[PDB]
């Protein structure tokens, strides 16, 4: 019923940090996006948990890769956004 | 070209206090699960006085905000574009 949803356009500012929940393996990275060139460049910490997704992150995707990414946003009450990868695109790789 | 866009299903949980306009969503995806809450700011006119005239607390709304979230710890922005009412409070 409800849900909330977010796609984003940038480019990837940071490494692929692989981590371990108490339980799980999941990926971490930071998303730089800059809509008009006289404006803010926002960032997101992105969550990747989809294995097929974590692999061709770690594989083929590198620093600084033009990406489309849609993310299921949660927001955890001092409030913390919670961006979990559902599908990527990549538009260009990094260097 | 970058962009940052969020669509939002949930319940008005707030009034409407302006300063523009704000107000808080209740977007509960699960009858179990946790309730997110997401700050909307409002700049668009046309779009603030339907919210004030016509809308009321608690009713169903679909939203979609630009997102900006600006690095100090973020700070998350939310400016709705645009709204439909899929049921009234």
């Amino acid at each position: 019923m409800d849900f909330s949803k977010m796609s984003i356009v940038g480019r990837i500012g940071s490494e692929f940090t692989e981590h371990t929940s108490a339980n799980n393996r999941y990926l971490k990275y930071s998303i730089a996006s800059q809509p008009r060139r006289d404006g803010q460049t926002n960032w997101y910490n992105i969550t990747v948990f989809n294995e097929p997704q974590i692999n061709f992150l770690t594989e083929y995707v590198r620093k600084g890769a033009l990406v489309y990414v849609e993310a299921d946003a949660a927001n955890y009450v001092g409030t913390t956004l919670s961006l979990v990868q559902k599908d990527i695109n990549l538009l260009k790789n990094g260097k």
